[PDB]
């Protein structure tokens, strides 16, 4: 089990002003640290955030958080469930800022909600340094869905934070799961543009300098922000991600030619954006998220599982014979890979 710690700096808060926090299971015989960013969409104005506060309150407040959580998937400490990093120090950072981990704004007389996702990550890292992180060799910032996009937005800032604090030996890396989206045409960007304004959202500096004022929303799209990053980042993305299809207004419920071509083109476009991403795992499946699922070990691309690919990635950061790190399906329809989740 991972144990809850609310942030000692209580000015770093969830949406409603309650303290943010993290769940930790230490592994004193390890210098590897996995910090995982939870996902869960976002909200972008007063009315939609109010609605989220009524029925998704755990994503906006720590008041009801449990004292413990069970680590699953890549957060499991059992080698049978987690062949990759079972002995690591495990950190689960709950998503309670509704800002894709980008915000740096407090609750005030002018702001009903605080959007502090970028500051939550920084404060977690700072407080962990006093709990063993100061001795780390590798800090892997991982995350799923909105948390995967959060990795892309924050991994280089964590690296810069540790450098500035005097810890240049800690190697910061990212693992972005299900956070690599396309700003494509729907079958039948503006929400993020409005969100950034509402949240005081921040994006990585090199990407900000490319796109400039008013265009920072571009940096929430993996294929645009990834080339600007300096830290090594492994990208996990289903080719037919359900959240991508949802925003595209595709509801598979008789697939005629127009939709067939739309779906095939989506997979081809996603595959194209990953062509120059050397550490990636992109199976041809209709699904969403993978890394904290208990059966995350099951799917394979070209005969290689994700835990294996991540191990090969570790070796590459010390090509490798029989240990690949670039694993993108080429078949063009969901479940053309037999190992897809059923
Ligand atoms: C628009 C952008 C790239 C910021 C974005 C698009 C979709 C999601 C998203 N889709 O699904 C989820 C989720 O968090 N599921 N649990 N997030 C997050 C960000
Ligand atoms: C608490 O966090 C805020 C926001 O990052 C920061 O400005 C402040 O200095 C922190 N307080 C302490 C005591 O470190």
């Amino acid at each position: 089990d991972l144990r809850l710690h609310l942030l000692l700096n209580t000015s770093v808060t969830c949406n409603d002003g309650s303290p943010a926090g993290y769940y930790l299971k230490e592994s004193r015989g390890s210098r590897r640290w996995l910090l995982f960013l939870e996902g869960g969409w976002y909200c972008f104005n007063r009315e939609n955030c109010d609605s989220r506060y009524d029925t998704m309150r755990r994503l906006m407040s720590s008041r009801d958080w449990p004292r413990t959580r069970t680590g699953t998937g890549i957060l499991s400490s059992q080698p049978e469930e987690n062949p990759y990093w079972w002995n690591a120090n495990m950190v689960f950072i709950p998503y309670c800022s509704s800002d894709v981990w980008s915000g740096a704004s407090s609750k005030s007389e002018k702001n009903e909600y605080a959007f502090m996702g970028a500051l939550i990550i920084q404060e977690v890292v700072r407080e962990l340094l006093g709990r063993g992180l100061s001795g780390a060799k590798v800090l892997l910032l991982a995350g799923s869905s909105a948390g995967g996009t959060g990795v892309l937005l924050n991994v280089d800032r964590v690296a810069e934070q540790l450098e500035k604090l005097g810890y240049p030996a800690i190697q910061v890396r990212g693992l972005a799961d299900s956070g690599w989206f396309l700003d494509n045409k729907q079958y039948r960007t503006e929400a993020i543009r409005r969100g950034i304004r509402y949240w005081n959202g921040v994006v990585p500096e090199r990407c900000r300098r490319q796109f400039q004022e008013g265009e920072e929303w571009n940096c929430f799209f993996g294929y645009k922000v990834y080339p600007t990053l300096r830290s090594p980042v492994f990208v996990v993305q289903w080719l037919f991600d359900e959240a991508q299809l949802t925003v595209d207004n595709v509801h598979l419920t008789p697939v005629q030619e127009g939709l067939r071509l739309y779906i095939q083109n989506l997979g081809r476009e996603l595959r194209h954006t990953l062509k120059d991403v050397p550490a990636s795992f992109a199976p041809a499946c209709l699904s969403h998220e993978i890394i904290i699922r208990s059966h995350w070990t099951d799917v394979q691309v070209k005969g290689t599982s994700l835990p294996r690919a991540l191990h090969c990635w570790d070796r590459s950061l010390h090509p490798l014979k029989g240990c690949p790190v670039h694993l993108v399906d080429s078949c063009p329809w969901p479940h053309c890979n037999p190992s897809c989740p059923t």
